[PDB]
């Protein structure tokens, strides 16, 4: 009665997705095979595989890889119920994909090293000479590259490249946002630019990587207050189209969004009238900038960051 199920190219954090798959397979009997990787490499893989891909669904941490795959005309339109399930602000103006979760940019900092009042007012302030040697990031990741794509959209190419060149002077690189957080936790550096969920995830475990940190929210519709939207799409090449649609409907529906609210991943729910974990600052209180996800440009970001010597 059930076949072998679907193949999901999964670029979202494995433990978030495991909470979804467990519930989904229990509910529907549809088996899920995860093939994990980062947003960029999985997006490029889909483009290069094209119609020969075994992928039924693509999930991402951020929006730019969704835009890349949609630009290649590789997605199927999402079923009507799926489109109605997600709040308008978390659906692209153009493109055959949907938001599935969201995350807030933050400045993670160590209060034993540096004090709320001392934090940068704007992410743009991190370019100033007084910030030299005082902040970290993980430039190779799709997470940080998405924050740069928002800056590109909000401030334009000239101002973004300028900030990136100053970043080269000022920042210290670590591989992975968890690594950035741990570095701040250990007092290696005053702070860093990451997403909000890392601290919550660790605090729900042992807290050994996060107890000496706190989170700062830039607010003010600052580029640093960017809320990155995680994406899901069904591949047009899918040989399991209904099961694929069922999966994206499920994760964006009441069951999937309830799991975001209650699991130990601590990412924001994007469903219509879907509340998030009560430990989180509500989305409506973040004072985030308006950034159209379908305008975000991963290729241009890589070009600018490469020009700045960051990649
Ligand atoms: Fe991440
Ligand atoms: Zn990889
Ligand atoms: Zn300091
Ligand atoms: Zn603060
Ligand atoms: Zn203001
Ligand atoms: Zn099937």
């Amino acid at each position: 009665s059930n076949d072998s199920g679907i193949v999901v190219y999964n670029a979202q954090h494995e433990n978030l997705v495991k909470s979804w798959v467990d519930g989904f397979t229990k509910d529907t009997g549809i088996k899920v095979t995860l093939r994990n990787g980062g947003d960029s490499e999985l997006g490029n893989q889909l483009v290069q595989e094209g119609s020969a891909s075994p992928a039924d669904v693509f999930l991402t941490e951020n929006s730019p890889a969704m835009v890349l795959v949609d630009n290649a005309k590789l997605f199927a339109p999402l079923d009507a119920v799926t489109q109605a399930q997600v709040a308008q602000e978390y659906r692209p103006e153009h493109g055959r994909w949907t938001g599935i979760a969201a995350r807030s940019t933050v400045f993670v900092y160590n209060p034993e090293k540096i004090s709320e009042a001392e934090l940068p007012k704007s992410i743009m302030d991190l370019a100033k000479p007084e910030w030299k040697g005082r902040w970290a990031a993980s430039p190779s990741g799709a997470d940080f590259q998405a924050i740069v794509s928002a800056m590109l959209e909000l401030k334009g190419e000239k101002a973004t490249l300028e900030w990136l060149k100053a970043m080269k002077t000022n920042f210290t690189a670590y591989k992975g946002n968890s690594t950035v957080m741990k570095a701040v936790n250990a007092g290696q550096i005053d702070g860093g630019v990451i997403y909000h969920y890392y601290r919550f995830v660790d605090q729900a475990k042992t807290g050994e990587n996060s107890g000496k940190t706190q989170l700062h929210y830039f607010k003010h519709q600052d580029p640093g207050a960017f809320v990155s939207i995680s994406g899901g799409g069904v591949l047009a090449s899918s040989k399991h189209p209904k099961e694929a649609q069922e999966f994206v409907k499920w994760i964006t529906g009441k069951s999937g969004q309830d799991i975001l609210r209650t699991n130990n991943a601590f990412e924001y729910a994007v469903g219509v009238d879907a509340a998030s974990n009560p430990k989180l600052v509500p989305l409506k209180d973040l004072d985030a900038p308006k950034v159209e996800p379908s305008k975000l440009n991963s290729k241009k970001v890589v070009e600018l960051m490469t020009e700045a010597g960051l990649l």
